[PDB]
């Protein structure tokens, strides 16, 4: 995941769209 060619909120789109944790953590 390389986001620096890119904002906060693109980048936690991207590379957060597949975190696990949005049920359970």
């Amino acid at each position: 995941c390389s986001c620096t060619d890119m904002s906060d909120l693109e980048c936690m789109n991207f590379c957060h769209k597949d975190v696990i944790w949005v049920n359970r953590n």
